[PDB]
């Protein structure tokens, strides 16, 4: 089963980071969420109730990304995957990628970040 | 067998969406289609009749994307995969990705969408 | 005097537009603001009090772009130029460009919009 | 008076070109239109009737770009400027830029084209 | 063994295509080549003779892409994979992707093309 | 008279540069040419003989950019402007911009270069 | 005289900013420098000694951008323009644009900054 | 286990290359590093000590990329993978991609390079 529902390049201004100054100034966090969902019923029915609402997922990601500042991207993604898996039984597995395009790293790069994959139990 | 025929970033202005206002205003839909096709005969012969015509595939996608408005991206992709699989026996499997880069979601992101993979029976 | 202070590609999700459906769904508005300001004193002093604060300007633009929905981009830009000119005497003239990259126009384009230039009286 | 109304990166697939093969195959034409229009009344009133409708302008450009094939970009732009100037008295001057990003020129470049500026008489 | 040597976005102006007009006018062909090669010896030695020369590979691709016009992308890629596999025993497998970003297809898309994977016998 | 004919982002691999190593290795040179030409006759007539051929201009630029290596970008642009002005009486003035996106400068930048404007005598 | 020598998109990681946290964490500063220089002698001679060395200019910009942290972009640009004007008599005027693409401003934008133009006395 | 920590598009100006002239002039090297690391503990704890520090990894890559010039990209990547695997036991495997976007290859392409994957022993 290779069907997926995705939300790409979601950007949020947040205050996460292990560094005091980061928590103070903040920065933009980029988030990609890919959900493993069987979409054949919805493909047949065309009834919005047979699939997972992208809009609702964005709201969940947003509430976590624009909420309380935490130290790690690992913790933010764990909370997002866990939030999506908990509320949608149709999601067989959740992939969350978070990128800091402008972290406190003296250099020239496109971004740094993490990616996790959590199956829905 | 890892050979594929692809059509990337096809853009169509359509009226699909579960929201009345979407159906009224419309938006641009981005579509990626990847077809699993054994291309060694055509690679040998160079005869256009031994492969699947990209132009014809685009026409099929277009007729569906610019046709009657439906609620879901899931339904649009199901119709496209089913249309391609039905008319081309050489296509072993069809992957259809549809992205709404500008859906009615208050936020900053690159796009939202779905992706399905349907083997040709 | 060719010195300027600028804010490029500011993006806001708003509900402006002459069409009911636009007001309902909303869309992203892109805004460029260029201010004619003599920057030699600040270039000499390095004292933030001798120039116009980009951060404060962004806040002004934001309050207007994310506020009450109006029909025209012309009206939004007039309000922004007027807001900036009114609060900063050092701004000799304000240029405001607003782009709707995804208006209700069935077609393929990069964007549509307006640009105004208002001298500070 | 530096106010303008603009339409950027409009893309149309057409068959214009002095070469037979071009007329046969076609290509994408990119068009930028900038109109000199005094926008202060509309900025005051917020009444759509006090400005020039971007949507209507796009329709005009489209009808010319997707219509009968001609030899020159110069002729296409002359027809567009003339069409806009004729129907809108508020347009003091029309600038039309047309780019062939992929003309029959053996080489590597971003595009070739012309730009004209026609005052409204 | 997941090591690879790659050449991305190689662009050549050629005259390939099943349509007479294409052969006459030509267009830009984009080519991506990925070679499966064990790079640990070279990683140890740092001796250029223990790996496959990217420059030589580009020359091979070029000679085929800028040579005699053929009908299919399938045939061009088959010739490239076969050319690389034949001359380099260290290449365990060759992947060739060819994209026509501007084919004679009336529409808006990013590109169309094929991709093949050929193991070296 | 604000009409212009332009060729943007022409790229050529050349060996120009004041440094021996540059002459040996080479690099990509990016060239923009803007010609001041009255395009109203051609806009009226649609006859290719009433304007300046973009294709011919590209050929001229190419012959200079891919020819004998010289030390300066200033000299290359002077030769191009002079070549275009000499062969086309309809060109009232020629602007030539040449960019070295990857010169032997240890740093991070988008490009360095020169731009000249030469009226046709 | 419209000839210019330019350096575009120079990027430096620095610690400038009126905010303590900025000075602590730092960020990338983007700089564009355009110099008004008569390039006809060099265009004639092809002798590097008749023009201004882009490499030397970059070094000057770099020494200022990667040096002591100051509060304002206005001060940094004033120092750069003044440094270039002082060391090169052939530079009739220096334009310096500095952009903070990621300042401590909670929002979505492309960048904020200033631009100054200083004639060489 | 599909969790990863990544650093994308790191750019360094170095002098690596098998050609004398390359070693003399230098060029920009682009590096992507993907680390296979189990991130669930850190996702639970939010304690920076339970994961691998992206900043420290960048420093390692940098020290190798901006250090002594070597002939091959294969050798540079082998040293990086080996450096990361050696210092971090939590890294189960290291993927290093190095791209020369502007090598001494007369042509038009996006880049050439290699990619290696080394499990941590
Ligand atoms: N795995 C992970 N996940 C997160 O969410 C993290 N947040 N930080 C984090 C915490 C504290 C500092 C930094 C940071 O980027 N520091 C950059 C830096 C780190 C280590 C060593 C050097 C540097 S930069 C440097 C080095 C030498 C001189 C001057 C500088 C610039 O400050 C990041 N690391 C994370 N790792
Ligand atoms: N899986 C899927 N597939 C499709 O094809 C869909 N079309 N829509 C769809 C239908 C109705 C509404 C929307 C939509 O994007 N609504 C966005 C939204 C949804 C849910 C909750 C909030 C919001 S936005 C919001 C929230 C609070 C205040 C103000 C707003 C902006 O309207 C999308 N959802 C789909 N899901
Ligand atoms: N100068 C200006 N400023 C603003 O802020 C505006 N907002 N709108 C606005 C208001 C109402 C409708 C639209 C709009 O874009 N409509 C697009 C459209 C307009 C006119 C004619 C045709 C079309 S699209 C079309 C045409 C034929 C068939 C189907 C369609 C798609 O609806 C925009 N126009 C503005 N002009
Ligand atoms: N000012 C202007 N405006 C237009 O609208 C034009 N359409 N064409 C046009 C007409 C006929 C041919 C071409 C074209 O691009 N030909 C390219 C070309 C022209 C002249 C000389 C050489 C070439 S390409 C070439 C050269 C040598 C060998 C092989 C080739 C590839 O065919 C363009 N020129 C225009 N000029
Ligand atoms: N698998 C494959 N590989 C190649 O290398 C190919 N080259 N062509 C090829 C050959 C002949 C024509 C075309 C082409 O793109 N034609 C586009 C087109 C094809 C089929 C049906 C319609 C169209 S476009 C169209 C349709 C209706 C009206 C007007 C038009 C524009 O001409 C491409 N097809 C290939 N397929
Ligand atoms: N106006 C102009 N026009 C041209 O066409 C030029 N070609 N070169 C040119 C000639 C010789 C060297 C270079 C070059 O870019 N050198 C870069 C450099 C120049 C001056 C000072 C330092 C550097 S880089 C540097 C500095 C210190 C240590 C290590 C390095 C890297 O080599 C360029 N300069 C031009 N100027
Ligand atoms: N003209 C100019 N030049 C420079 O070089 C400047 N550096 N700063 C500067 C100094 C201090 C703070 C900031 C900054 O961007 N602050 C952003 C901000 C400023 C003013 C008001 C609000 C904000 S953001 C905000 C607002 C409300 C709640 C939360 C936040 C996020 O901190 C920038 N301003 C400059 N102006
Ligand atoms: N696998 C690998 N890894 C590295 O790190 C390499 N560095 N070089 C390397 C060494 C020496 C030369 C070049 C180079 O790119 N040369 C380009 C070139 C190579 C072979 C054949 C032709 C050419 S370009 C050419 C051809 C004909 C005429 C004129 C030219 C331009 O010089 C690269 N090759 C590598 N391969």
């Amino acid at each position: 089963m290779q069907d997926t529902i995705f939300l790409k390049g979601m950007r949020f201004y947040g205050y996460h980071g292990a560094l005091s100054a980061e928590n103070e100034i903040g920065q933009i966090f980029k988030v990609d969420v890919t959900l493993k969902v069987d979409l054949s019923e919805a493909g047949r029915t065309d009834n919005v109730i047979d699939t997972v609402h992208y809009g609702e997922v964005f709201e969940e990601v947003k509430s976590i990304m624009e909420g309380k500042a935490v130290n790690l991207l690992e913790h933010l993604a764990e909370r997002i995957a866990n939030r999506i898996n908990s509320q949608y039984n149709r999601v067989m597995e959740t992939k969350v990628r978070i990128t800091k395009e402008n972290p406190p790293i003296p250099g020239h790069y496109d971004g740094v970040g993490i990616e996790i994959v959590r199956e829905n139990k």
